[PDB]
Parts: C-alpha cells; sequence; structure tokens
C-alpha cells in the first residue's frame, strides 16, 4: 500500500509543467524564510500549510538505503498519518532543502503491521539518506545521533546559515520513553549516474 502510494506520487509528478512545479517550490522556500526570521513545537508520541508541495496527499517520499527503506511523507504528525507513513513536523521547514532550513520528519518505531523507523537505530554517522519531493532528489549526511526526553525540543529548530533534516522516532525498541533523532546534513548529489553512495563502498 506505501509502496503503491510511492509510485503513486511520482507517476503524478512526471505528468506536472515545470514552470507549475517551480511556482509551488517558491511559496516552499518563501514559507521556510518566514520560520528561518521568526517556536511552539511539540512532541507527536505524548492540515494545509504544505498544499503547495502536495502530489496525491503526499510531500514526498524518505529513502534510507542502510536500511532499505522508501516511505511517504504527509504533511503534519497526526496519528493517522503516522499510522500510514511518515510525518512531517508542523513548524518545521519543508524539505526541500536551502540555507537556514530544518526539517524534521517522523515515523513510529515500529506498528504491528509496518516496521517504519524500526531498524533506525543501525543508521550510524556517514550514512545518507534522501528525500524525494515535487521538485527532485535531495541528499543528506547523517552527522548526528542524539538521544533525548520527549519534553526537550531544543534540537528540532533551524540553525542559521545551515541545512539539516531529523529524522525523530522513539527509543528503546518497544519501551519509547525517549526520542531517536538521527540528523543529516545537505550534501550535494544529482540522481541516475554511476555513483555509489554506500558507506561500505565509500569513500
Amino acid at each position: 500500500a506505501s509502496h503503491a502510494n510511492i509510485n503513486a506520487f511520482k507517476e503524478a509528478v512526471t505528468k506536472i509543467d515545470r514552470v507549475e512545479i517551480n511556482r509551488r517550490l517558491e511559496l516552499a522556500y518563501a514559507y521556510n524564510a518566514s520560520i528561518a526570521g521568526a517556536p511552539a513545537l511539540k512532541d507527536p508520541y505524548s492540515v494545509e500549510y504544505a498544499r503547495m508541495l502536495e502530489v496525491k496527499e503526499q510531500i514526498g517520499h524518505v529513502i534510507i538505503p542502510r536500511i532499505n527503506q522508501d516511505i511517504p511523507i504527509y504533511a503534519g504528525s497526526a496519528e493517522e498519518n503516522l499510522q500510514r507513513g511518515v510525518g512531517h513536523l508542523e513548524g518545521t521547514s519543508l524539505p526541500v532543502g536551502g540555507e537556514s532550513t530544518h526539517a524534521v520528519l517522523t515515523a513510529h518505531r515500529g506498528l504491528p503491521t509496518a516496521k517504519l523507523f524500526t531498524n533506525l537505530d543501525k543508521v550510524t554517522v556517514g550514512d545518507r539518506f534522501y528525500i524525494e519531493h515535487i521538485g527532485g532528489k535531495i541528499a543528506y549526511q547523517v552527522d548526528q545521533i542524539k538521544v533525548i526526553a520527549p519534553d526537550q525540543l531544543e534540537d528540532l529548530y533551524v540553525i542559521q546559515g545551515e541545512d539539516h533534516v531529523t529524522l525523530l522516532t522513539c527509543t528503546p525498541y518497544m519501551i519509547n520513553s525517549h526520542r531517536l533523532l538521527v540528523r543529516g546534513k545537505r550534501i550535494p548529489y544529482v540522481e541516475k549516474t554511476v555513483q555509489k553512495d554506500s558507506k561500505t563502498f565509500r569513500q
């Protein structure tokens, strides 16, 4: 079902005019610029703000090759969304990258019917993950892995001059008393070449 959703997003994007894509991206950049220029983030584990990015109800998908996950991203972190894929944390930057952006994406550390971010503990610094949105695919390299208590969101705010994405889930596995944050930093990337990115192959 999720992979069906991803295929739907992909096909749909191909049918969109490039000038149309670009206008919508500009809306997202502007949105992010307001966040960067400015709070009230709330832990999802106890919407239309991103409409410009939405295609087939999704704002894109996140790929994490080390653990072979490819999961659709939905705007907002309502439990309804977290039951079917990754949620984007409202109040954080939209996941299209850029100077002074920090997008936060979250998923359950396992559900009875879906692995989701179950194996996120196996990602190590230097591993890479990727976000495909309406404008193409961007890459991040993990630079920081952190465990925090549920009431600390300071790590989730924008860092001026920088381009980050944090993958947020609960930990330890089957306990979920804390939050695991796997953060990446933007790196240059162009898809569909002979490039191989695994840390094993690298560098």
